[PDB]
């Protein structure tokens, strides 16, 4: 079934200004049930891939 899960990539980001935790949409191979996980729990290696997708220093 779905014992364990394999995060393929991170494709979404929600930054809460009013004190909401910044969530990341992790696209697993289980992506049918893709979930917004908090950075602390999100694989930082994949996060790096999304951070690098950001147009940094325009």
């Amino acid at each position: 079934g779905l014992e364990y899960a394999v995060a393929e990539s991170v494709i979404g980001k929600r930054v809460g200004d009013d004190g909401k935790t910044i969530e990341y949409l992790v696209k697993w191979t289980d992506m049918s049930d893709a979930t917004w996980e908090p950075q602390d729990n999100v694989d930082s290696t994949l996060v790096l891939l999304y951070q690098q997708q950001q147009p940094m220093n325009e």
